[PDB]
Order: C-alpha cells, then sequence, then structure tokens
C-alpha cells in the first residue's frame, strides 16, 4: 500500500513540477493572439 | 523501511502544502493581464 501511495505522490510531484515551470513561463510573453476558430474542429474531432 | 516510509509521506505532504501556496501566490500574482492563462492551462488538460 505504501509503494502505491508512493508512486502516486511521485507522479502527482512531477505533474505540479510541470504545471509549476509551464505557469512561470506564463506570465512573460502574453499580449495577444490568434482566433481559435480551428480549436472547435479539434473539440468535434474528440466527440466523434 | 517503514520508518523511511513515514518520514517520506512526511515530506510529500510538507512539499504539497507549500507547492499548493507558492502556486496559489504565482496565480495571485497576475490579475490585470491577458486572459488567456486559462487559455492554455486548459489546453493542457486538453492534451492530457
Amino acid at each position: 500500500l505504501e509503494e502505491a501511495l508512493e508512486a502516486k505522490e511521485e507522479l502527482e510531484r512531477t505533474n505540479k513540477m510541470l504545471k509549476a515551470e509551464m505557469e512561470d513561463l506564463v506570465s512573460s510573453k502574453d499580449d495577444v493572439g490568434k482566433n481559435v476558430h480551428e480549436l472547435e474542429k479539434s473539440k468535434r474531432t474528440l466527440e466523434q
């Protein structure tokens, strides 16, 4: 049980680390962007 | 190894608390900037 919990928490730690690096890379150069007209295409492909 | 695993679990608890608080601080840092932060904060979950 303890080793299963250890695997789960280390995976969660890796997820938190990647989230933190993404988040503190967010703040620099986010001013404008393009439209999401093709984003819904990915959503409908996922739906089908 | 039980003592080692209990120490590891306590360290994981402290680490996750610290990670949560610093992530909350980082998120609260940005309040006036662009709203595309949540766009990619959902995109990450999209690929996941």
